[PDB]
């Protein structure tokens, strides 16, 4: 989750979202 890395940076965490990645 490089990419979620811009918004989770603000403040969350890198989860395994319905298709690989996303932030929580």
């Amino acid at each position: 989750c490089a990419d979620a890395v811009y918004t989770c940076r603000a403040g969350q965490t890198c989860c395994r979202g319905l298709h690989g990645y996303g932030c929580c």
